[PDB]
């Protein structure tokens, strides 16, 4: 079965990798085999120095603060966004722009960027005066905790895979880690974007025709996009992933709708099992919120995301076609 799953990892490079396969696999630690790929690829582990024993067991630990009755919001999702992620960090556009630091950074930041999520949304947890909520006072609040939780694990027994950074590279990496994630929050989205077509409208690129990013804010700005396309990629894959991410958001939505019933509470767009349209949604979604997103970055790196963009398109009509 090893063998299996080493030749399913050899697609760690490409946008659509069979990630529920790879799931299946490895005994369920699609982000520890993933992130450990990923790392053997970039040579991490040599250029910081990380012992594979180190990085093993955070990853493992990690892994098993995602939630396993969580149908979306779990190991795989992050192993998923940990995999896209990189795969956009590769992109020619970008050839040689971030540093081995802010690429450590992105890829760290993707792997713990909803661990511990339980399932529901922000906005439950704030109207139903949840611990989390009150300890976050409503901002954030899962994207706060996940940070917590994120780098809290790296203080366990043989955990800190940073252990061989210098105190200025580990306050560097958790600056650019806490700025991505939070990032990840959707209420985030529009000002992010906004952001991104304002980079993509000055746009510099270099002689080689890469990108040109000369301070901090334009280059966290890119990461911060880069992990929220990552994390909003479901709609740009392969038919047959999209849908299954499809199948586990709704059944999430839908567990989330049926405890809003269980209070009298309103039951949230998109959460009522009972009127539900899915494919109007994923419309509406892609319509509004997906394909604005990508097809700004892929503006700021064109042509190089041409591909992902033909998908999504193709992806939107064929949800829109099943109506
Ligand atoms: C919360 O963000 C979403 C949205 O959630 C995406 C769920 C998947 C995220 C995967 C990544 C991860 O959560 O880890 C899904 C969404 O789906 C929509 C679907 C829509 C429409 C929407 O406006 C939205 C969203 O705004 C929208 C938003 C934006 C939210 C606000 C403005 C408050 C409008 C019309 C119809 C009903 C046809 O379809
Ligand atoms: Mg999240
Ligand atoms: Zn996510």
């Amino acid at each position: 079965q090893e063998d299996v799953l080493a030749k399913e990892l050899e697609d760690v490079n490409k946008w659509g990798l069979h990630v529920f396969r790879i799931a299946e696999l490895s005994g369920n630690r699609p982000l520890t085999v993933i992130m450990h790929t990923i790392f053997q690829e970039r040579d991490l582990l040599k250029t910081f120095k990380i012992p594979v024993d180190t990085l093993i067991t955070y990853l493992m630990t990690l892994e098993d603060h995602y939630h396993a009755d969580v149908a979306y919001h779990n190991n795989i999702h992050a192993a998923d966004v940990v995999q896209s992620t990189h795969v956009l960090l590769s992109t020619p556009a970008l050839e040689a722009v971030f540093t081995d630091l802010e690429i450590l950074a992105a890829i760290f930041a993707s792997a713990i960027h909803d661990v511990d999520h339980p399932g529901v949304s922000n906005q439950f947890l704030i109207n139903t005066n949840s611990e989390l909520a009150l300890m976050y006072n409503d901002s954030s609040v899962l994207e706060n905790h996940h940070l917590a939780v994120g780098f809290k694990l790296l203080q366990e027994e043989n955990c800190d895979i940073f252990q061989n950074l210098t105190k200025k590279q580990r306050q560097s990496l958790r600056k650019m880690v806490i700025d991505i994630v939070l990032a990840t929050d959707m209420s985030k989205h529009m000002n992010l974007l906004a952001d991104l077509k304002t980079m993509v409208e000055t746009k510099k690129v270099t002689s080689s025709g890469v990108l040109l990013l000369d301070n901090y804010s334009d280059r966290i700005q890119v990461l911060q996009n880069m992990v929220h396309c990552a994390d909003l990629s479901n709609p740009t894959k392969p038919l047959q992933l999209y849908r299954q991410w499809t199948d586990r958001i709704m059944e999430e939505f839908f567990r989330q709708g049926d405890r809003e019933r269980e209070r009298g509470m309103e039951i949230s767009p998109m959460c009522d099992k009972h009127n539900a349209s899915v494919e109007k949604s994923q419309v509406g979604f892609i319509d509004y919120i997906v394909h604005p997103l990508w097809e700004t970055w892929a503006d700021l790196v064109h042509p190089d995301a041409q591909d992902i963009l033909d998908t999504l398109e193709d992806n939107r009509e064929w949800y829109q076609s099943t109506i």
